[PDB]
């Protein structure tokens, strides 16, 4: 019968006998147990070890399984995914689909989970009352059995399934069996960018209710004009046997007092000719000056509802968190009680690298720790319900939440075939008014969502206008079809530029401050999706930041994404690495494009994380004079736990230092005057760097957490003091291979047939191991590559457009290498033009000047040919022979920083050890460059100038020809990148040229110089 | 397996392998003959003579009657309505369901229909192509098997079925067994105050089409400011083998004449991201000073379209009648072409004295020529999708058409309970969408209707957004939540008076000249029923029509209704008498309150 009827390859069929959708339930029997969230008797988990078969089709599932267990079943964990146990491999796949596409059919070869679990069941569970079974979630689609009679089926991953089991159960041993599929008609309205896994991946539960019941309840909020007074409206409906007697009483408390209260028999006010609702009730609640909730401050109240007689006795009751807060949109602005929203919002998928697609408590708090400390406010449910524990979490740490339906149909052809065609409107409907019905009490979801990446259909508009109807409280927005249909409130693009147009046939991507202003526009602007972080990326963070606080229906976004969906493996040895698509047989597969993260997937920070805490600071700094003015960028609260902190330096060597405490009204401005600064004597720059300190511990953060800072130049004093003049002068010697340079015991070696620095001496020790070279490339970034989808190449890429003009490829040849004797110095000329296949693309021409201190003066022009690619970078490299275990530098830092990623960094003194100077990106790139830096000293040697730099143990080239971080080795000495120049790393998306084009090296003609010496 | 699953008691199951709802198709295999609407060799007709058996309920059909014949079967005549032969009784009933209400449940008393038919299906139409059956309606749900094997399953009374046959039949005899049910969970949508009667009571057929072949097209027309330019837009989607060769031609003729054409090959223009539609295409033809339509002059077009090879050769061909008109509301009045409207209408049932409610086209033609005999302009569907002849009737002779969903829970309590429980929208979308897919080609329809008497709910508004976003050429209309919701274009009272008013709690009925004048309030206003013809009635119908007159936002409305609702019964000397509510033996009942009409 069950294989008869193929109930997954039919989008009629989404359910058979599951119960209705509503919020969560615990059904306590006592009202003091309900108040105070403690566990409920009447709701039990089957968490832990159940019995598990995998098989290739449901075909192949024998009879016997329904009766009693298999022999060859093994013991497994629930919940999970059972491709992390290894009975089949996690497929990686961005856009196309991981099956043919032939709607509704899926393949033959259908996967199939088995699970089983006996257990026991109580006597007083059976006697009087109804059980239900609890699915959290199920992956794609599954039948199940109890005691061997049929019960149900149901569809949709991502969100709960019920069941009726009172007539299957009996006293003693029970047994559940749980077929699950891997592909169903449902997994063609899932094609999210993820790994593909399957199982019981969320909670199982029974719940016992009493046949007079609460079936569902609402709570909607209402406000006066300045939000002092508040009414709170209660709907309750029951399901069972009507009474007279019969009376539901809602209360709302704040910690332990009571606030509001009220009691009512059943039965609404007249709807239509017919009457009124028999079964429901209706309380409102007046509150006076009710503690809002919000991000910055999560007031929350506690509301229990109680179904009970007139003479007392308590049939059950239910409780939820409420807070008060109203959502609005007026004159084109997005309002939260009665002011305009800034979104510091990210996208986040439910990920762990062990566990899957399995969430914990201990990972949701981790994430909303982090989230809070690095000046996020907002979170996008990337792209389905998630976890219900992860509103509740929201909800009292203070974040708003876009919820989001579990539809995506990215790899149709268009995209909107199935949500154009009338036929796949029931199954689309369920995924939204399932999700409406379970999350609409939480006060943390702000926004709904229609779902991603599903084009613009008909089915979308329908879907649009049953939300708004249901639940006015909240805007709704979608992003298919161009960001801006009827069927969105929040004009909502993902990926639009700052400035620059981006004309696409049908759906083009206007600029942000562009879209505003078309004929016609009046909604605000909040992009779902932005500033791609894959690998090393962020570049141009500022440049939206700028536009946000400049334009107010700018109101912000949601980053692409929080973290890298990276998986482990292990080794012979059994090590630990980072695995992506490929790496588990997978095929086809898109690579390393699973990993957009700001955090490593055992949340571990990406460099790029820092940039977005700092342009998402909630304090701005001016400075004029001697005078700061810092602007609060918060709407609710007074600063309250924040001191300033500042400190005035002269090349890094501190001066004058205090501490101030902030008092500055939401939206508010202080002004500080710093006292008489020290004039001091010698040459160099003097900084002020400001940061702001909260002394006090929260629920989120530490004592002494730093939440924004800013940096300014003060005056200057130049150098005017020339060189002490030494008695010693170097000696040239000249043969046919070598002019060789004596000063001490100091030596140096240019190679007359290269032109190139070929060695030096401290004493009898050699410094080099590779001779000091022009270098014009980079190991190319995420961002150079520019690939979505492994199947197509971009001619366009940054990449592609090196590789054909020959920059990885070009032989230097020398023209000019020649020696004099000065008076005092020793002066070594050299010119070289990088060829290929007859084209010049570079020419370089040097001098080197070694004079009696023993210092040696470098001095580069280079000349770029104006029709091949601009150049990655312009500098120098060598391998140094030594190793040493600190770094020492003066400018910008500590972290790794980039010339269109450098806002967040420092200039002052900074010492690491050697390790961090690299970033374990999993893919190998370019990584760790230090900007505007001014001195480095590394072990004997110091080099001065303007430039930016590098130091690691791997070459360029081992970076660029190694897919994953753990198969690189460390060379022999140290390998340096000293840069006069380097190009912009982009990242407004991945998949197309994103460098701006002032962080382009188009000038066609350079100019740096260093000094190396021995410190 | 099939009395196991109990289909028919599944809000969630409409139909199973049900094919695409899509506009009149007849297959021609010649240009000439789809343009001067010959009848097609490959559209055969299968009314006549079936052979039926009666059982009280679905459990207490034999095994052996999917295999052959019962020897206690009889002879009857398909379409018809099986109480109108005896074998129970029709019931009439106006508010208050026939059934115990317990939704989605209905009795395990459900009395069942057996038909069967025994035919032959000619070589050449098994050699190749595709072979549908096609049920013009069937009341209220039915399974069906072909040659022992089972088939599908389908609901919604007032509907086609189509089923794909290919792989049941066979070269020589076939048998066809239909299993139907009086009652099923789409009986709660349907409370209609009508004779609730049963069986397979419009046409059945039989189609052939080839493997490739059109699957569906629309027609649109677009005007400029003084109707004296016009652009038919034609978009035509194929089913089957994509190739380079294939083309669509779109030819308009005005008689004999051909006035404009257009070719292409498949391939539509970008539409995302992910590119366009491959198997589909527009064609735009340009006609200079077309012949609008009206329902005072009635000019017709008729639109060829054909699948060709790029050499010549045709593969098949469709047709429709076109009428350039354009309906809009414009600044709170209802506009055809241009000029305000004023609607003479009427309420009409599909109702015969002895027939039932299987209708023919004589019958049809009397209730047109009597209707504009009498000065009415307009026909409101009340409360279902018609016969599909209706349309083209309404077209050829002139007259303004509402099209209604058949959505109807007046005896629920309170009246929105279905329409308001999202469990519900699957079954209410599959009545609202393929009534849209089969009629929306027709210029006599001039507005949409989301259905009668079921309260306002979340389920009316979506699809009312959904008919305006598929459809925006015309008005949608909802009377139910007090006439004048956010799910209607127009606002549509049923038996406001013209003077006073009537304030019921929730849905108070105003009096339509202050209606139209309540704060806010910019729409037109229609009333769906007004003047209930009961007996000796239309007293102060003269008030109605001094007001119609007066105020330009009262643009008229339908009369309640065309034709009483009576049945023929026989005496002892075989005399036919009329009866009415009650007189079947029929209880609980409501006596006369179903003759209600002016003729
Ligand atoms: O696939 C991810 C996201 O779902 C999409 O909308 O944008 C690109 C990103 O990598
Ligand atoms: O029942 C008929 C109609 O369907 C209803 O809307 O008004 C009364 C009339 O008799
Ligand atoms: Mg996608
Ligand atoms: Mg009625």
């Amino acid at each position: 019968v069950v294989l008869q009827r193929r109930d997954w390859e039919n989008p009629g069929v989404t359910q058979l006998n599951r119960l209705a959708a509503h919020p969560p339930f615990a059904s306590w029997r006592n009202s003091e147990e309900a108040r105070t969230d403690r566990p409920s008797q009447q709701l039990r988990s089957l968490n832990g070890e159940w019995r598990f078969a995998w098989f290739p089709a449901p075909e192949a599932v024998p009879e016997s399984w329904l009766e009693c267990d298999l022999p060859e079943a093994d013991t497994v964990v629930v919940p999970s995914n059972w491709q992390m146990h290894g009975y089949d491999a996690p497929i990686y796949t961005n856009v196309t689909y991981p099956i043919t596409v032939n709607p509704p059919f899926v393949p033959t070869e259908n996967p199939t989970g088995c699970y089983s679990l006996t257990f026991n069941v109580d006597e007083s569970w059976l006697q009087e009352g109804q059980t239900r079974i609890i699915f959290d979630g199920v992956n794609s689609a599954f039948h199940l059995w109890c005691n061997g009679r049929w019960v149900g089926y149901g569809q949709d991953s991502r969100l709960p399934s019920e069941f009726d089991l009172s007539a299957f159960l009996r006293a003693g041993e029970n047994r559940l069996a749980v077929m699950v599929l891997r592909w169903s008609d449902g997994s063609y309205l899932e094609d999210q960018d993820m790994w593909r896994m399957s199982g019981i991946f969320r909670d199982v539960s029974l719940l016992h209710k009493p046949t007079t019941q609460i079936s569902d309840f609402h709570v909607a909020t209402r406000f006066n004009d300045d939000f002092s007074r508040a009414v709170l409206e209660a709907e309750v409906q029951m399901c069972g046997e009507l009474r007279d007697y019969l009376r539901v009483t809602v209360s709302l408390w704040q910690g332990e007092t009571q606030v509001a209260s009220g009691t009512a028999p059943f039965g609404g006010e007249i709807i239509d000719e017919r009457g009124g609702y028999a079964d429901r009730v209706t309380l409102r609640l007046n509150v006076e000056n009710p503690k809002l909730w919000s991000a910055e401050i999560p007031n929350l109240y506690r509301a229990v509802v109680e179904l009970h007689t007139a003479d007392g006795t308590l049939i059950e009751a239910e409780a939820c968190d409420v807070g008060f807060r109203e959502v609005r949109i007026e004159n084109g602005l997005l309002l939260l009680n009665g002011k305009p929203l800034l979104i510091r919002g990210v996208n986040r998928h439910e990920h762990h690298p062990l566990h899957g697609q399995v969430m914990d408590e201990q990972t949701m708090v981790q994430d909303i720790l982090l989230m809070k400390q690095n000046n996020f406010n907002a979170v996008r449910c990337s792209h389905y319900p998630n976890h219900p524990l992860w509103y509740t979490l929201c909800d009292r740490y203070g974040l708003y939440v876009v919820d989001e339906a579990n539809i995506e149909t990215h790899g149709m052809v268009p995209m909107n075939r199935l949500t154009d065609d009338p036929r796949w409107l029931p199954a689309m409907s369920e995924r939204v008014t399932r999700m409406v019905q379970r999350d609409r009490n939480h006060p943390s979801v702000i926004i709904w969502s229609l779902g991603n990446e599903s084009g613009h259909g008909a089915n979308h508009d329908a879907l649009y206008r049953w939300i708004k109807s249901v639940d006015p409280s909240r805007p709704v927005q979608y992003e298919g079809g161009g960001a801006d249909t009827t069927a969105t409130d929040i004009i909502c693009p993902m990926y639009a530029r700052v400035d620059e147009d981006q004309p696409f046939p049908a759906v083009p991507k206007w600029s942000i401050k562009k879209w505003l202003s078309l004929p016609g526009e009046t909604r605000p602007l909040i992009l779902c999706e932005y500033a791609h972080a894959m690998g090393n990326s962020l570049g141009g963070f500022a440049k939206y930041w700028q536009a946000f606080r400049q334009y107010p229906r700018l109101q912000g976004g949601f980053v692409w994404d929080w973290v890298d969906q990276s998986l482990i493996k292990y080794d012979e040895n059994g090590n630990p690495w980072s695995a992506y698509g490929g790496d588990f047989g997978d095929t086809p597969n898109d690579r390393q494009f699973c990993m957009n993260g700001l955090v490593f997937a055992d949340r571990t920070p990406h460099p790029a994380l820092t940039e977005a805490k700092h342009q998402q600071q909630f304090f701005q700094f001016r400075l004029s004079g001697q005078t700061i003015e810092v602007t609060s960028e918060y709407l609710f609260r007074h600063s309250d736990n924040e001191l300033l902190h500042w400190m005035v330096a002269l090349d890094g060597k501190p001066l004058a230092s205090g501490e101030v405490p902030l008092d500055v009204a939401p939206q508010g401005k202080q002004l500080i005057e710093l006292p008489e600064l020290p004039q001091p004597e010698s040459a160099g720059q003097l900084w002020l760097t400001v940061r702001v300190v909260q002394p006090n511990a929260t629920a989120w953060s530490e004592a002494g957490h730093i939440s924004a800072w800013q940096q300014w130049r003060l005056a200057e004093n130049l150098s005017v003091t020339l060189p002490a003049a030494s008695h010693a002068i170097p000696h040239l010697t000249t043969s046919e291979m070598d002019f060789c340079i004596e000063l001490g015991n100091k030596r140096w070696q240019f190679n007359r047939q290269s032109g190139f620095l070929s060695q030096m001496w401290i004493g009898d020790k050699k410094q080099l191991l590779t001779p000091l070279r022009d270098q014009f490339t980079r190991a190319p970034l995420d961002n150079d590559i520019g690939v979505s989808e492994a199947t197509r190449i971009d001619p366009n890429a940054w990449v592609e457009r090196w590789k054909a003009a020959g920059h990885y490829q070009a032989e230097a040849a020398l023209l000019q290498c020649t020696a004099d004797t000065l008076a005092d110095a020793v002066l070594i000329t050299t010119a070289h033009a990088w060829q290929h296949q007859g084209k010049t693309l570079f020419i370089s021409r040097k001098t080197y000047r070694i004079d009696g201190s023993g210092q040696m003066a470098i001095t580069v022009d280079v000349e770029v040919a104006s029709d091949t690619p601009h150049p990655a970078r312009i500098g120098l490299n060598c391998q140094l022979a030594q190793v040493a275990e600190r770094v020492n530098w003066l400018g910008l830092g500590p972290q790794e920083n980039y010339p269109d990623r450098l806002t967040a960094a420092c200039f002052d003194r900074w010492d690491l050890p050697l390790s961090d100077m690299y970033t374990p990106y999993v893919f190998p790139s370019e990584n760790g460059l230090r900007c505007g830096t001014r001195e480095l000293n590394y072990g004997p040697h110091q080099w001065r100038g303007d430039f930016q730099f590098n130091i690691s143990r791997y070459s360029q080239q081992q970076l660029m020809e190694t897919s994953h971080r753990h198969l690189l080795h460390a060379e022999e000495g140290t390998w340096l990148n000293i840069d006069g120049f380097h190009m912009g790393i982009g990242g407004d998306d991945s998949w197309s040229p994103s460098v701006s084009a002032e962080f382009q090296l188009s000038a066609g003609r350079y100019h740096y110089q260093l000094v190396w010496c021995q410190k």
